[PDB]
């Protein structure tokens, strides 16, 4: 979720993962990834 993807050091992003980073896990009910 949101929060815990900004409180574990990620950003939730709808596009694909920037570079240096992957998905883990979701945010926005589910729609957007959070990338780290």
């Amino acid at each position: 979720d949101h929060y815990n993807c900004v409180s574990s050091g990620g950003q939730c992003l709808y596009s694909a993962c920037p570079i240096f980073t992957k998905i883990q896990g979701t945010c926005y009910r589910g729609k957007a990834k959070c990338c780290k």
